[PDB]
């Protein structure tokens, strides 16, 4: 029961705007765990990691999740932060990817041991269904205190 | 209402671990189709840029074996540019649906246009099987983890907190 169709003209000014939109229609269709979200990460070697971590809060400073803070992810990230999320979506032919910096959450916002991430925004891409195989894409680059909006191909 | 019906399980013990690491694979990956679950064969692959920065996307699985796991991308797509700088990635099925994960970690190399023959410029690598870590369902969200790590042509293998 279906959806089809992302052009240029339903873009809205701020990507979370689109992300929440994406968000509860996964959690109102069936998709178990809508917040679900592949975390990457890359070792001192160039080596990327995966694992599934819970989306938790999210505004314009990025995207939080918790963990273990002595895991292999919070070690990777202390080395290096760059990671990538990935909301896989694809039960409706959706899917979600945030690049951006993941910056340690303050031991006040927690409220031992266990702490969060909160990945900054730096681009934001949608990848949207595709009746044929006419894949719509659409990346969101953080630019001067601004969204840079750009289309991609299949 | 079901006239296929459906079913879920629990309990991945280190006792019923095959020796190889693919059988269990295979065994996931039947249950996955069985279940009806959407894309059973759908991966999240992550490559890495030369800063460093890792960037991922859906691909699909068309074929595996010892060798490694096979996906087909288009030869002049941005994961292709990334794997021929740097052929460090990693797969992770997501079947959260059935409360597992499979983390690949290899590295992928181009295939001859034989082996694209079997099924733009549309391409195949293959991930080579240097480490695959199960995760499965345990109860009191007290969750089993298994690392099968290749060392000198055999599998050293390791339970891991959740
Ligand atoms: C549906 C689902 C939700 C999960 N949520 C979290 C979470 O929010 N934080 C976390 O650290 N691990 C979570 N995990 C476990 C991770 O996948 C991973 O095993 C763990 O964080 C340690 O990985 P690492 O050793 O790569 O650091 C979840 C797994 C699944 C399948
Ligand atoms: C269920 C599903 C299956 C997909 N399968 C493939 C695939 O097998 N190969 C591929 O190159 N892209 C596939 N895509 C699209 C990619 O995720 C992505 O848009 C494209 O290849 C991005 O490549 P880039 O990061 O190399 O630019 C799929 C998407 C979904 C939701």
């Amino acid at each position: 029961y279906t959806k089809g169709g992302l052009r240029r003209r339903d873009l809205p000014a701020d990507p979370l705007t689109l992300f929440e939109r994406w968000l509860s229609q996964a959690c109102e269709a069936k998709l178990a765990d809508p917040t679900a979200m592949v975390v990457a990460t890359v070792d001192e070697h160039g080596q990327p990691y995966q694992r599934i971590v819970l989306l938790k809060h999210y505004d314009e400073k990025g995207m939080v999740f918790y963990t273990n803070l002595g895991s292999r992810k919070a070690h990777q990230i202390e080395n290096n932060p760059r990671v990538s999320l990935l909301f896989p979506w694809h039960t409706l032919e959706r899917q979600v990817m945030v690049i951006g910096k993941a910056e340690r959450l303050s031991t006040l916002e927690v409220m031992s041991f266990w702490g969060g991430f909160r990945v900054s925004l730096e681009q934001i891409e949608f990848w949207q269904g595709g009746e044929h195989r006419l894949h719509d894409r659409f990346l969101y680059q953080r630019e001067n205190d601004a969204w840079k909006i750009d289309r991609l191909a299949p």
